[PDB]
């Protein structure tokens, strides 16, 4: 069983994101210019995915994590990781 | 077992896709600012992955949907999904 | 079970796009610049793959996500062929 990504990055330096579902949970990796590093991001989940957005320089980060049947949203918009209002019928 | 999803995102508002393959079919949850709804999208597949670019406030994208070996492009230009021209290999 | 898993990116206005697929432990990529699709460079190892990419100005940089087990190998376009890339999972 191999471990599923999930990647997103922003701006010129740049900043990249790289989420790891490894075993029911997943694990965020930073970059911003300097080393790689552990983010606050853990949250379970068997699968990922990942889109962002810019609002002036302020980033905005929509991770998608599923288990079984069901995916929660959990959100980043400069303070915490939130959890969000998406919902789907699978 | 578990679902597995794609995501895109446009715009500061933003607007959002998720694209969810579960037992062979992919189906799209949206939001453009005012609350998720289900989007037109439905097309076969096991997994799933997405991109899309603006030109100007236009947006356009490319969902790659794969069964087996088999990967289909699925095209949004602003009037509709169409089958696009993407091809592998075999 | 059987079936291929893909990654996409995209830029411009052209646009040029490029999907990768892990088939098998292999992941390949085919290409797009608007006038049709080809066979591009990147062939590594994997049963899976990430993929993220920005522009600067119009120079494209992509990073690419290859994983197998628990060893992801990050592999960087920035004009001049694919290179390892610094990203480990720990320090
Ligand atoms: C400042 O915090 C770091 O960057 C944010 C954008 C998030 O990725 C967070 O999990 C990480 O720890
Ligand atoms: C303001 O609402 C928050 O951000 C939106 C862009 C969506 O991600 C939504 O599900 C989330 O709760
Ligand atoms: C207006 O239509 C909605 O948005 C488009 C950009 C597509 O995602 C479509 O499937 C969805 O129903
Ligand atoms: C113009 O061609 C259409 O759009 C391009 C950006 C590609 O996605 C191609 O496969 C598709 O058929
Ligand atoms: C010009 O080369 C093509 O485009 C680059 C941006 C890379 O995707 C490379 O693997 C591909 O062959
Ligand atoms: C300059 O460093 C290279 O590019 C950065 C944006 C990161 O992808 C890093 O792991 C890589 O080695």
């Amino acid at each position: 069983g191999s471990v599923q990504t999930a990647a997103t990055s922003w701006g010129t330096v740049p900043s990249i994101r790289v989420y790891t579902a490894n075993n029911g949970k997943i694990t965020e990796r930073c970059w911003d210019g300097k080393g790689w590093y552990t983010g606050a991001f853990n949250e379970p989940g068997d699968n990922v995915s990942v889109t962002s957005w810019l609002v002036g320089s302020a980033i905005h980060i929509r991770v998608y994590a599923s288990t079984g049947t069901t995916t929660t949203e959990w959100c980043w918009d400069g303070n915490g990781w939130t959890k969000g209002a998406y919902t789907a019928t699978n």
